[PDB]
RNA sequence: UUUUUUUUUUUUUUUUUUUUUUUUUUUUUUUUUUUUUUUUUUUUUUUUUUUUUUUUUUUUUUUUUUUUUUUUUUUUUUUUUUUU
C-alpha cells in the first residue's frame, strides 16, 4: 500500500496468512493518521 | 515617735478467722493398583544517477540654550514655704 514499486515483489508463498495480510492493507489507511510522539508541541494539531 | 493581741486544758493496749476430704493407664486408622516416543511449516523473485536558483544598484557633516540679582544678631521664664 504505502511503497508503489514494493508489490513486484512475489510472495505467493505457502504461510501468506490473509487475514494479517489485510489487517497490514487496512492499517496503512483505514486505521487512523498515526500521531507518534512529537518533540514540537502542537497544541492546534487536532485539526492538522 | 509610740499606744492591739500573743502559756495550757481532747483522745491515743487487747478481744475474728486461719489442717485435710474430687479426678488423674489403655482400647481408631495408617502398602500398592492412571497416564507418560514420533507424525506441520521453514531458499529466491520490488525499487534504488542527474536535470531550480544563488554579484551589485538607499541613506549616512553642522545650524538651540547654557553668569548674577531673596533672606540669614538679640529681646520669656528659671530659690524656698506640707507631712514625716
Amino acid at each position: 500500500t504505502i511503497d508503489r514499486s514494493m508489490g513486484a515483489l512475489n510472495i505467493n508463498r505457502g504461510y501468506l496468512e490473509p487475514m494479517y495480510f489485510r489487517l497490514g492493507q487496512k492499517s496503512a489507511r483505514h486505521h487512523a493518521g498515526g500521531i507518534d510522539q512529537n518533540m514540537a508541541n502542537k497544541l492546534g494539531l487536532n485539526s492538522d
